[PDB]
């Protein structure tokens, strides 16, 4: 028998009521130069088993409570049992009582305690942030609990299932706004032992998780609405930034998206006020937290007269996701880390939901696909991937929950959570939703509790027929990693299914409980018109007649891409599809128009398909207008360009490139007026920042002259620059690759002007596309110089070099000769040594550059490689890769480029 105190889960014996907490930040270091905080607490408990010990969890704070570490009080006229000693034991994160006697079922105790802990800056717990105004480092206190941190705030029953009320106290300097969870009680009152401090009580929270708990201490400000219910609505940031009005954005979709949410999860907003806080290098992104949700600044804010449509699309869809979750995750929560998948995956998918109803006309709902269902396919896809679930006992550690925020939990879960959306119909899947939240609300679920809940509403209706239950079919897509090719042959209308690996030499080890066959919800598509709903049943090879063509018919699988699955067919219907695209394309859906680019590329790579195939699908595009289809190419050419931009392939692929978007750049060039005015929904104008990309990168010379136009003209009136935020990518880079000395010098003094990241982040980048070596050189010369290049953008601006053609063998040699650099920044800030080898290798694809990475990985003698050193092995792997892959491409691909390219 293991002690408890050395069991990472807590025992059950006692579970907490609800939690007084008292905390105080100290925003001057002590001189010796320590930040600290100091809290005091209390926990009441009642016990439901008898045990003689209590478990709480601790990490980092030191008790200064008189005699042992708690004082420990009965509730009412309970008695209590004296305690034997206190200890604090590291590994599991406890501060353990031993007592002289048993706590009795039934009787409620309450736990007090007083101690401190180090404000640091390192993002966990109760941490500090600094930040510059003018000419003041400020420092403001402020939280991260997500997800075994509130143990570093105070002690705690720190999992998600124990949830507590919290009755939150600030001590705060009387100048400084404090916020939590909740409104504040009334006005702040002094600190009778020192006045200069003052004390903000906040009201109790409903009953909640630890990990969702926050608070504040800053001179923030904020704007604010009242929606009609009476709710409170912040957004609070830097005094500068809410004074040019960056916060006007989030303000305006806020109460459109919990609108939306209260409707649509059929329950009210559960709580009295919402604020949102905009934060400075807020490196975890944003954090959901119950009435106070964290971000980064570029996450929450947004200067119209800096930002890109992008922007705006990231702003409007990160609301949207930690908006979802104040149902979602926060009034219902998932037991334990390992459903990590439902909650994530869940938000990430309705994060589209919320963001169409504050944005009806950007078509946002479509982005999920090459957002999310394509990027976790390109990882789902291979041999060393994993299932969504978890066994709940394999996921103890701090370690091994952090594992769990993952590519597959967000992406996958949105993924699989959508298709299941869809196949119940939202009426219906929403039903279920809201009849899951209205059961469990202020409790705890696992993903099985809300199968039950849709099983409820299938069940309930005569409409919609599953061929199995809903738990049986969703463990299809949650207990085995992966997602099958669907195959079709049309000429009988054969359909199978077999998991998918890009790599078809690829050992599958992970073994699965279904031998990796999946229950398919199958949509398709004949002659552009919808066909009857068919679900491919767990066998390896099924017939059916909707499958079936004649000779001048095609049929298309997945409308939409709503299924988790990628679709091969017989080379005629392929062609036909072909056909359709170039003569009529808008009879298949524009998704779908992207999925035969996506999916062909993949089904290439796989070798189920030859590569001409997937290049042939590229070939309607010189009629596309829209986003997304264009997207799927560029993305799915990158490679290409990676593999091939130094090679004899280049010219043939630029002409082929150039032939297909000079259309597209004509339409905008007429549609926007001359470039004055943008094109008006998100869809067309991220089709438009693409084909001027698309365009000036393969050397259009109309893309070529509007750069350099518009660049001249900037540069001869500084002040007011004339290139709108979404094309400023582009233009700058492809200006200052034709300019010289003269455009590098004028970016580079805009740069250390910049006064935005996002445009700082635009320059930075543009200046690796200088033509010159001699320019780039000086320019990696300056990538050390904390001076000229903040040391958290080092590697990245070295990354943009390397990018550069011309500025690959730069890069190359510049991080080997400074490799010894490793006893300079694996202890002086942390850097991303990993970040740069993927980036400065990424084109290697021939034996001698192999042979060049494993005479570099002869520096092995010391220094070694740091938090790189895996990297360096992938890098080595993926050259491998690369080398066998340009071996078997390089001739077909040369000739199709030259046949296609006039
Ligand atoms: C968790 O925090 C709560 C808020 O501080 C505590 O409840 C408060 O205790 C106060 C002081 O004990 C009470 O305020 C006043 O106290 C004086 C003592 O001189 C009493 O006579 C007064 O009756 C009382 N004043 C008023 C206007 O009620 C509060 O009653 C009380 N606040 C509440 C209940 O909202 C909790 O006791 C504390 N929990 C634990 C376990 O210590
Ligand atoms: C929680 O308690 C810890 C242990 O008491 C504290 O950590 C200790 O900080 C001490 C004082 O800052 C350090 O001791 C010495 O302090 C003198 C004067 O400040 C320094 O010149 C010395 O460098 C330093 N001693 C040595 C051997 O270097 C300790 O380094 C450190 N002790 C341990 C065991 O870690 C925490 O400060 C305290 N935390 C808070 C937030 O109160
Ligand atoms: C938050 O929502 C506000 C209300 O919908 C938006 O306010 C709108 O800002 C628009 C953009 O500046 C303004 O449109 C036009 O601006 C120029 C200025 O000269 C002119 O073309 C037009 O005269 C003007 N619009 C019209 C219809 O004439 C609107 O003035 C304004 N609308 C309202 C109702 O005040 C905010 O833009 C929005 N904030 C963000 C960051 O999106
Ligand atoms: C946190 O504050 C709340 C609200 O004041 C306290 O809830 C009270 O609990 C007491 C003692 O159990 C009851 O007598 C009252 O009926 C409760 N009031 C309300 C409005 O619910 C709660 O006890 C506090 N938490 C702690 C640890 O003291
Ligand atoms: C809140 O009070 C503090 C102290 O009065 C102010 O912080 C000082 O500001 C000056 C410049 O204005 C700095 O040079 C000092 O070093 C600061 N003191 C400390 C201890 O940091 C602060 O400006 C006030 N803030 C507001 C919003 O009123
Ligand atoms: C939850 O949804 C139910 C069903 O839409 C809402 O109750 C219905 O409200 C409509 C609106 O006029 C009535 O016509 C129906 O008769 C109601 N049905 C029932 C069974 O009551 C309810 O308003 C929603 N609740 C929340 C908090 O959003
Ligand atoms: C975790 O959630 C479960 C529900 O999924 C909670 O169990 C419920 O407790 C309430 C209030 O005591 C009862 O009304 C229900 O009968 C319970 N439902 C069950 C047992 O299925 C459970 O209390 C939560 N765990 C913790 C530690 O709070
Ligand atoms: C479509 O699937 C059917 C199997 O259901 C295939 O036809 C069978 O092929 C086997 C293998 O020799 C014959 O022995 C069976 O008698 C056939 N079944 C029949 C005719 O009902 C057929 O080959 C498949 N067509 C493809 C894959 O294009
Ligand atoms: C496939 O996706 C498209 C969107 O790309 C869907 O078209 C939308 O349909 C909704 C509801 O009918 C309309 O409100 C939108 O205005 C449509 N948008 C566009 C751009 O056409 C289409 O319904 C989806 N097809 C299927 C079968 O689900
Ligand atoms: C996987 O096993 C098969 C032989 O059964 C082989 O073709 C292949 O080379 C093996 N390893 C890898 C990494 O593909
Ligand atoms: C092509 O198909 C579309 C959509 O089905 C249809 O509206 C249109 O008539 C066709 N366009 C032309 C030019 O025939
Ligand atoms: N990997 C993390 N722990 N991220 C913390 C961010 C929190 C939030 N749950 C999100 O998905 O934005
Ligand atoms: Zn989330």
């Amino acid at each position: 028998q293991s002690k408890p105190w050395n069991r990472y889960r807590l025992p059950t014996t006692l579970l907490p009521d609800s939690y007084n907490v008292t905390l105080r930040p100290y925003l001057t270091p002590n001189a010796d130069g320590l930040y600290i905080f100091k809290g005091k607490s209390i926990v009441r408990f009642l016990c439901q088993e008898p045990t003689d010990v209590i478990i709480i969890h601790s990490k980092k704070l030191n008790y200064t409570t008189q005699g042992h570490m708690v004082v420990l009080r009965g509730v009412g006229d309970s008695q209590v049992p004296e305690i034997d000693r206190t200890e604090l034991v590291e590994l599991t994160e406890y501060l353990v009582v031993h007592l002289k006697g048993s706590l009795q079922p039934g009787h409620m105790y309450e736990m007090e305690s007083e101690f401190q802990g180090e404000l640091a800056d390192d993002l966990a717990g109760f941490y500090r942030s600094e930040y510059m105004e003018g000419n003041v480092k400020k420092v403001l206190a402020t939280t991260q609990m997500q997800s075994t941190d509130a143990r570093k705030s105070f002690p705690c029953f720190d999992e998600p299932a124990m949830k507590a009320t919290f009755n939150i106290t600030l001590i705060h300097p009387n100048n400084l706004t404090a916020l939590s969870n909740m409104p504040p009680k009334g006005s702040s009152t002094p600190l009778a032992e020192d006045p200069n401090w003052s004390v903000t009580e906040f009201e109790t929270t409903p009953v909640m998780s630890t990990y969702l708990l926050a608070y504040i201490v800053s001179e923030f400000q904020s704007v604010n609405e009242t929606a009609q219910n009476g709710v409170l609505i912040r957004i609070w940031a830097r005094p500068n930034a809410i004074a040019e009005g960056h916060g006007m954005y989030a303000l305006n979709v806020t109460g459109p998206i919990l609108n939306f949410f209260a409707n649509h999860y059929n329950t009210s907003y559960p709580l009295p006020k919402s604020d949102q806080i905009a934060l400075p290098d807020f490196n975890a992104g944003a954090m959901e937290n119950w009435g106070l949700v964290t971000y980064r600044e570029n996450a929450l804010l947004f200067d119209p007269q800096s930002s890109s449509i992008s922007n705006k699309e990231r702003v409007v869809t990160v609301i949207a996701h930690e908006l979802a979750h104040q149902w979602f995750g926060n009034l219902v929560t998932l037991a334990w880390w390992n459903d990590l998948w439902l909650n994530e995956g869940f938000a990430s998918y309705v994060e589209y939901l919320g963001a169409d109803h504050a944005e009806p006309t950007w078509n946002l709902k479509d982005l999920i696909v090459p957002g999310d269902v394509y990027r976790v396919m390109a990882v789902d896809a291979l041999a060393s991937s994993h299932p969504l679930t978890t066994p709940a006992e394999e996921v103890n550690t701090p370690a091994q929950i952090s594992e769990m925020f993952d590519s597959i939990s967000y992406s996958k879960g949105a993924s699989v959570i959508r298709m299941l959306s869809n196949f119940l119909t939202e009426d219906l899947f929403k039903e279920g939703l809201a009849s899951y939240l209205h059961a469990f609300a202020y409790q705890n679920t696992t993903y099985l509790d809300l199968w039950e809940h849709l099983q409820k509403a299938v069940d309930a209706q005569t409409s919609i027929r599953l061929p199995d239950t809903v738990r049986a079919i969703m463990d299809r897509w949650t207990l085995q990693m992966g997602f099958p090719v669907i195959t079709v042959d049309t000429k009988t209308g054969n359909i199978s299914q077999k998991h998918f690996l890009l790599d078809s030499e690829s050992n599958v080890t992970r073994s699965s409980a279904f031998d990796y066959l999946w229950i398919v919800p199958i949509s398709s598509i004949k002659n552009g018109v919808m066909q009857d709903h068919y679900w491919l049943r767990d066998v390896s090879q099924a017939q059916n007649d909707l499958f079936k063509t004649a000779s001048d018919d095609w049929v298309l699988l997945n409308v939409n891409v709503t299924g988790y699955f990628q679709v091969n067919y017989d080379e005629d219907n392929w062609r036909m599809i072909q056909h359709q695209l170039q003569t009529n394309l808008s009879v298949i859906p524009v998704i779908n128009r992207a999925q035969v680019i996506y999916d062909s590329f993949n089904l290439a790579t796989a070798h189920m398909v030859p590569v001409t195939l997937a290049l042939d699908n590229t070939l309607f595009l010189n009629g596309e207008k829209e986003y997304m289809p264009w997207q799927a190419a560029l993305s799915s050419l990158s490679y290409f360009s990676l593999m091939f931009d130094r090679s004899e392939v280049y010219g043939p692929m630029k002409k082929y490139l150039r032939k297909q978007v000079e259309p597209l750049f004509q339409h905008f060039e007429t549609l926007t007026k001359n470039w004055t005015e943008r094109p008006e929904n998100l869809m067309d104008q991220y089709s438009e920042i693409n084909a001027i990309s698309t365009a000036c990168s393969n050397g259009l010379p109309q893309c070529e002259n509007l750069a350099k136009t518009l660049f001249d003209q900037w540069m001869s009136d500084p002040e007011n620059n004339p290139i709108h935020p979404n094309l400023r990518s582009t233009i700058y880079c492809n200006a200052i690759a034709q300019g010289g000395q003269d455009q590098w010098d004028f970016a580079w003094g805009q740069l250390q002007q910049a006064q935005l990241v996002n445009e700082a982040d635009k320059l930075r980048s543009a200046l690796a596309c200088s033509n010159e070596v001699w320019l780039l050189n000086r320019y990696l010369g300056y990538t050390l110089n904390p001076d000229l290049i903040r040391k958290q953008d080092a590697t990245s601006t070295i990354n943009s070099i390397a990018s550069n053609v011309i500025g690959q063998p730069l890069a190359w040699d510049f991080v080997q000769s400074n490799w010894k650099k490793l006893f300079q920044d694996y202890g002086g800030g942390s850097f991303s040594f990993s970040n740069l080898i993927q980036g400065v290798t990424r084109r290697f694809s021939s034996e001698f550059e192999l042979q060049q990475l494993e005479q570099f990985k002869k520096n092995n003698m010391d220094v070694g490689f740091g938090s790189g050193t895996r990297a360096l092995e992938q890098a080595l792997e993926k050259t491998k890769a690369n080398i066998k892959w340009v071996k078997e491409n390089k001739e077909v691909v040369l000739n199709w480029f030259i046949e296609h390219s006039s």
